[PDB]
This record gives structure tokens, C-alpha cells and sequence, in this order.
């Protein structure tokens, strides 16, 4: 069996999956904004092995007063506990960081898949990033 | 200067005041629970100052999530949005989340502050033997004994 990663978040199962290639398997499941959970959903969440997050710095309330600690580390405590717009080429690139790294520590097996993906898609982000890229799409077909 | 925390959560504010004693500095801010315009206090603003560590609630604690993916509790969650800068984007049971929580934050700790690892790894031990102590079930009957 693959490694098995769910996140909440659409765009992070996307880089994910570039990310993890054929070693992880990577899958989304919904967040009710407001119930049940579809057959889909309960079957995408079953064996997960590490859950991928946004953080607090993501958080409009917090993004528009705290900017200055978006690089401070968040570490989810809660783990065993059981209760009673536009993505720029640079936050890609972090993201692309961050999501390798987890997978490296949790998956260790298969760091130098992710290590070696990560490089190749930030390669392609960079790529798409070009300016002059930007202008000559602006050119109309003959 | 002591290491700096900061947490939304009062019980992790205070579960972290006791595993971190006097090596780190513990603070939290009021979340809102989406508003708006939701304008940070003046102290918020403070306690938010040279923070090094944010100590969260996962999505296990969800109220959709913990009912239904029960199952799931244990699994590690990370934040991976780490550095993006948005611009455009039963008191028994509670004893054991406490011993649960007070491990967890504990590691956190040792990772981020590892200078004063073992003050946080015995302030650990030391808070979670109070906890057992507290939770102890030999002694929930004889409690009941009314007083005179």
C-alpha cells in the first residue's frame, strides 16, 4: 500500500500530488461549511496516514493584522485527542517546500521521490512565473 | 530571551504555562468564531509580538470531523502553509486528552526549544503525575462521602 495523505484543501491535494507522484497516494476529502460524509469521502479518509493543513497565517482576521508571524512554525497538539483570489508563483513555490518536507519526515522511505519531484515542479512554477512569459501570451493568433 | 509561544486556545495556554515553567513564555490571542471586520486588541497585538511557536487544535477536534472520523484521532496533521505570505489568497476521558495534550506539547516544545528540552521534558512529567493524582478513579467513590 502507498502512503496515504488527505487534506481538506483542494489546492494542497493538487501540489501534493505533483509532490508525492507514484509514492504517495493523495486525496481531498469535503469541510462542511453549515453533516454526513458521502460513501467517497468516507472511503478517500481510510487509512490516512498524515493530514496536510493551512495554518492560522491563512486566516483572513489573522493575515491582515499578523503578517509578521507567517513564518512562524504551527504545530498541531491536539493529535490523539478524541473530544466528548490567486496563487502567486512565490506562495507556490513555499507550499511546495513545506508539503515535501512533511512528506520526507512522515514517509522517509521515499524522500528522494519527493525531494526530486518538489524540484521538478518548482522548476515548472518558476517557469510559468516568467514575466515575458506573461507578456507574449498577450499576443493574439495570426 | 525566554522562548515565545502563543496559542488561540485558553486550556493550551494553560496546559502549556505548566510544561513550560520558566524556560518559555506562553501567551495567547482571541480568535473570532467568519466576521468580517475582526480588529485585533491592542494586548493581542502584544502578546502576538516575537512569537516563535503557535500550539494548535487540528482538525480532529472539529465537531464533523471528531464524529465521524473517530477512526482518525490519532493520525498526525501539519500545517504546510508555513512562510506564504497571503497576498491573494466523564472526567476520566479529559484526564487522558489532558495527558494526551501535555505529551504533545511537550514535543513541541523539545523541537523548537531544544536548549530546555529537559526542563520541559520533567515539567511535563511532573504536571501529568498532578493530573493522574487529580483524575484518579480510586478515589472518585470515597469523594462522594458528603462533607459534615
Amino acid at each position: 500500500e502507498k502512503f496515504k495523505v488527505i487534506t481538506t484543501f483542494t489546492v494542497i491535494a493538487d501540489m501534493a500530488k505533483n509532490v508525492a507522484g507514484d509514492a504517495a497516494e493523495v486525496s481531498s476529502i469535503t469541510k462542511p461549511g453549515a453533516y454526513q460524509p458521502t460513501p467517497g469521502d468516507i472511503k478517500r479518509a481510510q487509512g490516512a496516514q498524515l493530514i496536510l493543513a493551512n495554518g492560522l497565517n491563512l486566516e483572513r482576521w489573522f493575515a491582515r493584522f499578523y503578517q509578521h508571524l507567517s513564518g512562524v512554525p504551527e504545530v498541531v497538539v491536539s493529535t490523539g485527542v478524541k473530544p466528548m483570489a490567486w496563487m502567486s508563483a512565490e506562495n507556490a513555490l513555499i507550499y511546495v517546500d513545506n508539503i515535501r518536507d512533511a512528506l520526507v519526515k512522515y514517509d522517509p522511505d521515499n524522500a528522494q521521490i519527493y525531494k526530486q519531484n518538489a524540484e521538478r515542479y518548482k522548476a515548472k512554477i518558476r517557469q510559468m512565473a516568467d514575466p515575458l512569459r506573461a507578456e507574449l501570451e498577450k499576443i493574439p493568433a495570426d
